[PDB]
C-alpha cells in the first residue's frame, strides 16, 4: 500500500550523475521529490526497486528507471517543453554521439580524478588530460550559444555538472580557454542551472 | 549505400547487423580486423571502433547510439515500443542485458582476461539465462510481444553460447523456444556472418 505514487528521484547531492537528472527535470519545471541518499547507506525503497542500488534512480507509479541516460531520454519524451533534444534522426544521432562522447572523454576522467580507489599517477595524469582536453575543444564554444548547438539540451545537461566540478577535481583552465569560460558563466546564471544545484553542490564554489 | 564497418566475429557489432537485417536496408558491409585499422574509418571515427555506420556527412558509433539512429531513421517495422514509459523499460532492459550477460560474455571472450575470471563468468552467466527463461513463456520476443531492440542486444549472445562454453539446461524450454523461433527468422540469418556460422 506504500509504494511509490508520485514523481521521486533518488539523487547523490554530490554526485555529477545525479546532478544531470536534477538538471534536466529543472529544465523542464516538472513537479518531483527529490530524495537525498548516501552512497553508502542506501535506503530500502530504492534496493527493491533497483538491484544494483544506483542512483539517480527515478521512480514514479508503476516507474523504476536508472542509469542516468535511460531517465534524461524518458523525461525528454514524457516531457516535450521545452526539447533538449533535436527531432531528426541525423542530428539526434549526432546528439546522442556527442553525450557518449563526453562520458567516456570527460565524464571519465573526472570519475577517476574523484575516486579515493585510484593511484596517484591515474590521478594526476586524469586531471592533466582533462585539463587539457577542455582547453582543446575551448573554440568550439566560439561556434555556438550552447556546446555544439545553439540550443540547451542533453548535451549540456551531460557537460556543466563536469564544468561545474573544476575547482574540486582540481583543475584551472588558461586564458586562451575564453570561450569555454564565457559558456560555463552563461551557463551557471541560468534559472534551470540555479535549481539544479543541492547544497553541497554550491558549497563546491565560492 | 549506407555503409556499416563491422567485426564479423564481434558481438556488438552483430547487434548492428541484424538491426539492419530487421529494417531491411541496403547497406555495404566492409568488414574490419581488429588489429588492422583501415584508415577511411579512422578518418570519421577518432576511437577506431566497429561498428561504424557511415552515410554522406553522417558518422555514427557506440552500437546503442548507431542501433537508435536506424530505429529513428527507417521506422518500419518498428523495434522500439512509441509511448514514454515503454520504451524507458525497454531502454533500461537493454542496459541490464549490457551489465549483466553482455560484460560478462565479453570477459569469456577477451584473450586477455586470466582462467580464473573466464570460469566464474562462464557459470554466473550460465545461471542467469537459467533463471530468467520463465519470462520467455509469457511474451513471443524478450520482455513484449513485438520485435526489438532488446533482442536484438540478446540475440548475438544467445548465439555465442556454444563458443562461450554454456549449454542451457533441459529446464530452460520457453529460453530455447524463442531461441528455435529467433534464429530461424529471416531477418538473423541475413544477419550472420561466415564466422558466426561457424560457432554452431
Amino acid at each position: 500500500l506504500g509504494a511509490t505514487n508520485r514523481l521521486a528521484c533518488y539523487s547523490d547531492p554530490a554526485d555529477h550523475y545525479s546532478h544531470r537528472v536534477r538538471l534536466v527535470l529543472a529544465e523542464k519545471g516538472v513537479s518531483v521529490q527529490l530524495i537525498d541518499v548516501d552512497p553508502a547507506h542506501l535506503p530500502r525503497k530504492l534496493a527493491e526497486v533497483n538491484p544494483y542500488g544506483s542512483v539517480p534512480t527515478l521512480v514514479d507509479r508503476d516507474l523504476a528507471l536508472y542509469e542516468s541516460t535511460v531517465v534524461m531520454e524518458y523525461l525528454e519524451e514524457r516531457y516535450p517543453h521545452p526539447p533538449l533534444m533535436p527531432v531528426y534522426p541525423v542530428a539526434r544521432g549526432n546528439s546522442r554521439l556527442l553525450m557518449h562522447r563526453i562520458q567516456r572523454d570527460w565524464c571519465a576522467l573526472a570519475d577517476t580524478v574523484l575516486d579515493p580507489r585510484s593511484s596517484e599517477a591515474a590521478r594526476t595524469e586524469a586531471r592533466k588530460a582533462l585539463r587539457e582536453s577542455l582547453t582543446g575543444v575551448s573554440p568550439l564554444f566560439s561556434e555556438f550559444a550552447c556546446f555544439m548547438s545553439d540550443e540547451q539540451s542533453l548535451v549540456d545537461c551531460c557537460l556543466l555538472p563536469i564544468l561545474w566540478r573544476l575547482p574540486v577535481l582540481g583543475i584551472e583552465l588558461p586564458r586562451q580557454a575564453k570561450p569555454l569560460l564565457d559558456y560555463m558563466e552563461r551557463q551557471f546564471a541560468r534559472e534551470p542551472f540555479q535549481a539544479s544545484l543541492s547544497s553541497v553542490e554550491r558549497e563546491m564554489r565560492k
